[PDB]
RNA sequence: UGGAGAGUUUGAUCCUGGCUCAGGACGAACGCUGGCGGCGUGCUUAACACAUGCAAGUCGAACGGAAAGGUCUC
């Protein structure tokens, strides 16, 4: 009840004196589906044992992602390595709409809505690493007002304050 | 109230970087196919030459006149 999601397999090789010798590197998203998401790379000489790998050490690689009910709270752009990732929240209609590597990774973490797009390197893996660098930018109108110094009511939006009880009634 | 990516340089990698593809549109054309209706639409090239027909006519309450019809007649 809990999801996982291989986005690349790569075959690597390394190169001896008799010959190449090959080992594969799996990439996976593990999520909750609501606010729980991790990145994984693994590697091993066998496909399932990469995957295996990758999911053993994304789940150790836990951060919490700040929704307001199935978008971000605010707008982000996340720059890996060389991967530029944009973020941008979603009316509560428009469902997840975003790239192959993107998609897993925001899916995992459980979001419904959200506007992705990759605009540096095509690389999966420096993909969702700036989209978990995204994410760690991402930020909470509850502690950014903590952060500020004054109320929720005149740090936030009044769009975005009266759209979130509408989720916990 | 709104943004998706994939393949391809290497033994393998990550960038840079082009090329290609997945979508949509036409006053369209060609291949195959084909029932109808509604509503739109049809020389994008030769402002190249045109047979043939119509497309600018009207008033007798403006006038001199009687070519035709019907009349008063011989
Ligand atoms: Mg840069
Ligand atoms: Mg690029
Ligand atoms: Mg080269
Ligand atoms: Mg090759
Ligand atoms: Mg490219
Ligand atoms: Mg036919
Ligand atoms: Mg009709």
């Amino acid at each position: 009840n809990y999801l996982e999601r291989v986005v690349a397999i790569n075959r690597v090789s390394k190169v001896v004196k008799g010959g190449r010798r090959f080992s594969f590197t799996a990439l996976v998203i593990v999520g909750d589906g609501n606010g729980m998401v991790g990145v994984g790379y693994g590697k091993a000489k066998e496909v399932p044992a990469a995957i295996a790998k990758g999911v053993e050490e994304a789940r150790k690689s836990f951060f919490r992602v700040p929704l307001i009910g199935g978008t971000i709270t605010h707008p982000v752009q996340g720059e890996a390595a060389a991967g530029v990732v944009l973020l941008r929240p979603a009316s509560p209609g428009t469902g997840v709409i975003a790239g192959g590597a993107a998609r897993a990774v925001l899916e995992c973490a459980g979001v419904h809505d959200i506007l992705a797009k990759s605009l540096g390197s095509d690389n999966a893996i420096n993909v969702v690493h700036a989209t978990v660098a995204a994410l760690k930018l991402l930020q909470r109108p509850e502690e950014v007002a903590a952060r500020r110094g004054l109320p929720i009511e005149d740090v936030a939006p009044a769009g975005m304050l009266k759209a979130r009880r509408k989720s916990e009634a």
